[PDB]
């Protein structure tokens, strides 16, 4: 099951319209209280009128609306189960806008749900723009519209989210397509659980943020349900997924062919894992007890050229282990890598412990020292977040977690960590004063800008219960070295929900829950549009146009040159993202030193270190003195 975030709005006052209503299944059997009675739109001898449908509630009144539920026709007939759909909202009756929420409801009779944030309205449209099964007609049994306790009207300055798109499954492993622009979403075997698995089937969907369209497609080709997996973009762009439900699997999805490719299985079989893309391309993975059995999962590392999976038994997970209370099964979950110079992985935690991994001869590990700062050593900080916002520098900024998975307090704790060197212990202080807000299950990414965008987790660490949630997210601005926070959303965000950077600048905040018939499925995702989109009336401010670019493909140490239709100040790469289970190992971000050819034509050096610049699909975005970026253009950095 679902919730909606506010309580129900009383039906009494009401009136309804409906595009069309066979006599029988009139339009207001859908506000009458009996789940029997259903609105249905002509078909036979009225006719079989195709969607778009329609159904309009005047509330009479202005309520703070923050959500609607429909319940599908629950008798045993599919016919007019709304697939794709769009919410709005309107004062006047007249004026609609944008959709306040649009997308794909999963094609079952379960009342489905729009969850959106806060806003007044006395008039509410649902538009059934397609059928599940591709029919024409619309059914719905109840409609309900809900409120919120009261409105507060986002604070100027602060970013705003909105809208939320409806998505068929809980979206807890996401990826961006890198030629495609869609974000790639996952669940399991099911759309809402994981557990009791015949496992080699996986629910994907795709989010299209040109056309809003939400494409669902089930893949069983590698035999993979990939609920749980490590997740990687190699150098060659392809989307590694290891392990998971399929504890041995590895499945490759080409963004290119839109396809998805049995992979070689890897030597252990693994659960919960993180891996990473080293500078060559390849792609190292270490623990994961989650699934496969509970033992010491050391190093193996993935060739795509060779299409194998070597075993690095001397790269020890040993080291790395937290102290969780539930063991192993934990300790070795999640770890905050990031490919570094030369071949090597540094782990940067959870474990207090940071470590380098080497991936020569039959692997090796080496101390890095302890995560610490002046306020003392850091603790254990499972499902905290780490990024690294200047490869260049070398800097990763970690924050939030707890020292056990479950059933423990979150932390403010934040910090710096600035890499040099493989082998060498890196520096590490604290991050301003911490975050304003303990978190765990939280998400994050790296803004073209340099700062860090933190989302939703809770205060204590209870997966599949969407208790002490943090709705305001938090900034990190490292140039001021202070955290900011934005304006509060309204649905919570913990265990198993996801964050991405969109090639538009906008971050991609969605899932939490896969826990069946536990109500705390949140089957959508809401865009956050950071304040650097905004011009100080709160309009959206004009963005800088890259006219041209005179390669998309370069060599680390290469040069590209581009064109603007504006002088830009300054320029980023950020590499694409990919998520699940508070872990992202391929975002990034370079700055870019920009040479000004004159006449808003400008060049930079892509760094020509691929442990810096490691291989796979970028973003560039160029910024305008005022601070606003431009869509990104895809690059590929080989080595
Ligand atoms: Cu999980
Ligand atoms: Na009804």
């Amino acid at each position: 099951a679902s919730a909606p975030i506010g309580s129900a709005i009383s039906r009494n006052n009401w009136a309804v319209t409906c595009d069309s209503a066979q006599s029988g299944n009139e339009c207001n059997k859908a506000i009458d209280g009996n789940k029997d009675t259903f609105w249905h739109t002509f078909y036979g001898a009225n006719g079989d009128p195709k969607p778009p449908h329609t159904y309009t509630i005047d509330m009479k009144t202005t309520q703070n609306v923050n959500g609607l539920s429909m319940l599908p026709r629950q008798d045993g007939n599919q016919n007019g189960w709304i697939g794709r759909h769009e919410v709005y909202l309107s004062s006047d009756g007249t004026n609609w806008g944008s959709p306040v929420a649009s997308g794909s409801w999963f094609a079952d009779s379960t009342t489905k749900y729009s969850n959106f944030e806060t806003r007044p309205a006395r008039y509410v449209r649902l538009v059934a723009i397609t059928e599940a099964n591709g029919q024409p007609w619309t059914s719905i049994a109840e409609i309900n519209v809900f409120q919120a306790s009261s409105y507060t009207a986002p604070q100027p300055g602060l970013g705003r989210w909105g809208p939320t798109i409806d998505l068929p499954i809980v979206p807890a492993a996401a990826a961006i397509e890198p030629t495609s622009g869609r974000v790639l979403m996952w669940s399991s075997y099911r759309n809402d659980a994981f557990g009791g698995s015949p496992g080699g089937i996986t629910l994907t969907s795709s989010w299209d943020p040109s056309t809003g369209i939400v494409s669902d497609r089930t893949v069983t080709v590698t035999k993979h349900d990939m609920f749980c997996p490590g997740i990687s973009m190699d150098g060659n762009g392809q989307i590694v997924v290891t392990g998971g439900n399929d504890a041995k699997k590895t499945s490759l999805y080409d963004s290119s062919s839109d396809s998805w490719i049995p992979g070689p299985d890897m030597q252990v079989a693994r659960g919960y894992q993180s891996s990473a893309t080293m500078s060559d391309g390849r792609v190292f993975t270490i623990g994961g007890s989650w699934s496969g059995g509970v033992f010491e999962k050391n190093g193996e590392v993935y060739s795509p050229s060779s299409k194998t999976w070597t075993s690095l038994p001397n790269a020890k997970v040993n080291p790395m282990l937290t102290a969780d209370k539930q063991g192993l099964y934990r300790s070795d979950n999640h770890a905050w890598l990031f490919g570094w110079k030369k071949g090597s992985v540094f782990q940067a935690g959870p474990s207090t412990a940071m470590n380098w991994y080497y991936t020569s001869g039959s692997g090796d590990v080496k101390s890095a020292g302890k995560r610490q700062s002046n306020r003392g050593v850091a603790p254990d900080a499972m499902c905290g977040n780490a990024v690294m916002y200047d490869a260049v520098k070398g800097k990763i900024l970690t924050f939030g977690g707890s020292p056990d998975y479950q059933d423990s307090d979150a932390t403010t704790n934040a910090h710096i960590i600035t890499l040099g060197e493989p082998g060498t212990s890196p520096n590490t202080v604290f991050a301003s004063n911490g975050l304003y807000f303990a978190r765990t299950f939280h998400t994050s990414v790296v803004l073209p800008d340099g700062s860090t965008f933190i989302t939703g987790g809770q205060r204590r660490g209870i997966p599949f219960e969407d208790s002490t949630p943090v709705f305001t997210p938090e900034i990190y601005v490292p140039e001021q070295d202070t955290f900011y926070k934005q304006n509060p959303n309204s649905i919570v965000r913990v265990y198993h929900s996801i964050s991405l950077l969109l090639p538009d600048g906008r971050v991609f905040n969605g899932g939490g829950g896969l826990c069946g018939d536990c109500t705390t499925n949140h089957f959508d995702a809401q865009i956050f549009t950071p304040n650097y989109l905004y011009n100080s009336n709160g309009n959206l401010a004009t963005r800088p146009k890259i006219t041209r670019t005179s390669t998309q493909s370069v060599k680390v140490g290469g040069r590209i040159t581009i064109s603007t239709d504006s002088s830009i100040s300054k320029a980023s790469l950020i590499r694409y993202g990919t998520a699940t289970h508070t872990v992202n190992t391929d975002q990034r971000r370079i700055p870019l030193t920009l040479t000004n050819n004159g006449g808003n034509s400008y060049s930079f050096q892509v760094p020509s270190d691929s442990g810096v610049a490691l291989p796979g699909y970028w973003m560039l975005f160029v910024m305008n003195s005022a601070g606003v970026p431009s869509v990104a253009s895809t690059i590929r950095v080989t080595q």
